[PDB]
């Protein structure tokens, strides 16, 4: 107690500049306000960079929601009309509670949030990337609530491992 698995996101490279901000001001502000460690890494491919967030369950969600706001706000200013999905990366070993019983908890979460949630096919991953991509289509507030309940279920697998 409490759980130590990070939230990993895949965000479009479009919106990374705004998430970091000028002089790294935006990202630092989010780490202060959420007490998180946020690190932005290139990803071998997709035109996306990964964002790793180590914090408490709640600060993680607070940080995720801020990133969703900034992404959506940035999407307005470059006239990006499409809905920007939230893509959570989750290690395959810890997705059993989401995909288990014909994806019951996945569809449960869909219904509770008004989101369309899709998980990348097992076959798509490599030995260099064991993380499944969980794509949540919705909107800022609905994607963030969806992140809370997805990461709850991912942490349930992790904390009931063996």
């Amino acid at each position: 107690k409490p759980c130590d698995l990070p939230l990993r996101l895949l965000v479009p490279t479009q919106f990374v500049g705004a998430i970091i901000g000028k002089e790294g001001a935006t990202i630092r502000n989010i780490t202060k306000q959420t007490q998180s460690k946020i690190d932005v890494h290139r990803k071998e491919n997709a035109a996306e960079k990964s964002i790793t967030i180590l914090s408490t369950p709640e600060g993680t969600s607070a940080a995720c929601k801020s990133i969703l706001e900034i992404m959506h706000k940035e999407a307005q200013d470059i006239k990006f009309t499409e809905e920007i999905p939230l893509k959570i990366l989750a290690h395959n070993n810890f997705v059993g509670r989401l995909i288990g019983d014909d994806g019951r908890n996945l569809k449960k979460i869909e219904q509770d949030t008004d989101t369309k949630i899709t998980i990348s096919p097992l076959q798509e991953l490599t030995l260099y990337n064991p993380e499944r991509t969980i794509t949540v289509k919705g909107n800022v507030e609905t994607c963030a609530k969806a992140e809370e309940e997805i990461m709850k279920k991912i942490r349930e697998s992790y904390e009931n491992d063996i």
